[PDB]
């Protein structure tokens, strides 16, 4: 797709990881995916202008081209290759976003990027596991996933397509709480561990301490996992959800080696509510998770 | 009233609970209350058009007419008689009063209820209430009637409140009130007087909302709830609203602890589209948040017990 | 400045403690600060409009003058001395060290005759110029402030809390559910040996098992509305997500001990940045106007106990 030309072309034109992160998780590049959502996708514009200190005493460094630097180890720095937005004049199709997806994926991958992707519908999560699997056909891949749905009713969702193919080791789906008859045979059926919301706060949402875990995760994030009262920019939400500190809270729980990728979407622009200064609620909220996220991949350990 | 004829009309020619729902719970019949509100009542048909499937792992199954068959215990469904809105729009631009409002409302809880089902009311300013725990107690003169009450407010200094009149009447076995937050000196005098259990939020807060486990109670149980327990946050379409209170889950989670051999009914009300935050797509946030919780109400109507 | 000139004259004119009041908490006094905000203020005429009664059974008595009778039981006292700001006696935009001098003016006045300051709107300022207040009349008393915010607020030399730190006035801080920590505001915490509790943290440890706050000399509270999760509080310059909730906060300012409260500063509301429902109230001065009643609620029941 011309539409992803610019994008793309820069992308692969991207400074390889140094040799001097030999050893250390990192860096991470992040890119704006629009999939399923409206054409104006602002979310991604919205982060990068956004503070850059984290909750834990970290600080987050943006940049728009490389070489990124391997910060000395007592700096608190976190590098960010900024790569923009995959579209830059009709809307492309989803194969079309299918392949701009997984070849941007497979070209930060293979230049030791840990790629995060911000928007679109949840189809990035399909097409960024499969170019980490493509490119590490031997590595195991566990996939952490955030959403108010299961999302395996439907065999052409993302989540149901790798659990077919067999990509996938294992699924933690967490904040659960549409659950229909299918995702119940589904989750049954391919032995899916899942943290429902009515049983992770009766257990005490402050309570939980780690998701353990021995292989490469890959973080997918649904918005909608949050209650529309933080998040409400949503297609289906679902009301009794995550406040943005507990999902900050359960996503610093967990645990493994490294992070293959990271998949930030469901945010709708024409569904958020608006202060009267036209900044949307959900945009606060996500940007905040985005760079928790990005903490994350780099600070992870089983 | 002649505003209710084709609701009250489709009420009473409504198909009674079948034998094969004999010593089965529900089933649930569901109508539109819009006493004290806006003549533009969507949360009725908002929560019709909301996805089925609950927290806990069943699914309504809403019908416009019956019979209502009884599922297979296997089968995880919940029916649901849809019954409309008790205003018919259209019919006339008048405003019914609090007296055709009660009497409308006492005649499809009535209805309803001796055709076996349990009645759940939508909308409203907290009146229906009193109607349908009268009619109930009609029915049933020598069952004892507890409600668990939740409202940011007592709202029993007033002779007239709904909850009060039934207090005066001695009509209720016992009272629990959830969530109160704004309790004047009135309220602590008739709580005393009527002996009242109550969990204000800085209570039940500090002693931490997971811990509420159950409940205890073995009388038939009537849910009143009052949008405005729940914090503006996530309710603020209430002509009241007192910050800190519930969030939709702590609600839920509550909800889900009500134990009782069966509920005589289900108020959920206090919901004025005037006064809601909209999504850019004019879609309510405290619509979302109600039509989640009516559903699970429905839940609690079709699964509740007097254990643990 | 002429702006401030109705109102001071006001405070001025204010009765005094009366003898009835001896060893008893309050009474409190209460003014609009509009310092850093737009010129329309509505959060002291939102307060004053709400409802009295509080979590616990008090209920706040209203009142434009003195004397202010010392209640036997459940009555708490509040004296409404207005807007700082007179509009239409000018359009003119007072300056920093304008409302500084107002507001320290006030403070003053107000202290001095036996009432308890609680300062509502305005961009922190307020608790620069009210601890000052205090420290002039009694440079005996040593000062803690605890401080509610999403920022430590302390990398910026000029901002309230350090001037405060740097002038040595404050005996300590405790700051509660800071949640972006720069490096800057790190290296002052240690120098200045701040205690804090952030957001991560006692989110972690559990928000309703913190049961109270141990101390023993005169508190100021200062509240930024950003502390609040911006769901609740969207009404703020620099929000950031992941805060308390109304009833989080309502929980832990319950928390607070100590002797006395020399002031209430609760400010960081714009009404240019709220969300608001269809009906034109915002959300945030939801949040607030409880904030502010269980605020005075403090001041007349704060003891160094537990
Ligand atoms: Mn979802
Ligand atoms: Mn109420
Ligand atoms: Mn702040």
């Amino acid at each position: 797709s011309h539409m992803f030309s610019k994008f793309l072309m820069n992308v692969k034109g991207v400074t390889p990881r140094g040799s001097d992160w030999a050893n250390r998780l990192g860096p991470v590049a992040l890119f704006g995916y629009g999939a399923g959502m409206p054409r104006r996708a602002p979310l991604l514009d919205f982060f990068l202008q956004s503070p850059r200190d984290c909750d834990h005493y970290a600080e987050l460094t943006i940049h728009d081209k490389g070489p990124i630097e391997c910060p000395p180890e007592t700096v608190m720095f976190m590098p960010v290759l900024n790569c923009g937005q995959m579209l830059d004049t009709e809307t492309p199709t989803s194969d079309e976003w299918y392949l701009g997806s997984l070849e941007a994926s497979t070209e930060l991958l293979e230049k030791g990027y840990v790629p995060v992707s911000v928007g679109g519908d949840g189809s990035a999560t399909l097409s960024m596991v499969e170019a980490y699997k493509r490119l590490f056909p031997s590595d195991d891949i566990v996939i952490v996933h955030f959403d108010a749905h299961p999302d395996v009713s439907d065999p052409r969702s993302p989540l149901r397509v790798l659990l077919d193919k067999g990509l996938l080791k294992g699924v933690v789906s967490v904040g659960n709480r549409q659950v229909s008859s299918e995702d119940r045979k589904v989750r049954k059926l391919h032995k899916m561990f899942y943290m429902d919301m009515h049983a992770i706060y009766s257990k005490g949402l402050f309570c939980i301490r780690d998701i353990r875990n021995d292989y490469p995760v890959f973080i997918s994030i649904d918005a909608d996992v949050l209650d529309p009262a933080f998040a409400p920019a949503v297609d289906s939400p679902v009301a009794g959800g995550l406040s943005t500190r507990d999902l900050l809270h359960i996503m610093n729980g967990i645990r493994g080696p490294k992070v293959v990728g990271i998949d930030v979407y469901g945010y709708n622009p024409d569904l958020d509510v608006y202060r009267k200064d036209n900044v949307g609620l959900t945009a606060i909220a996500l940007s905040k998770i985005i760079k928790e996220g990005i903490l994350k991949a780099y600070s992870i350990s089983t």
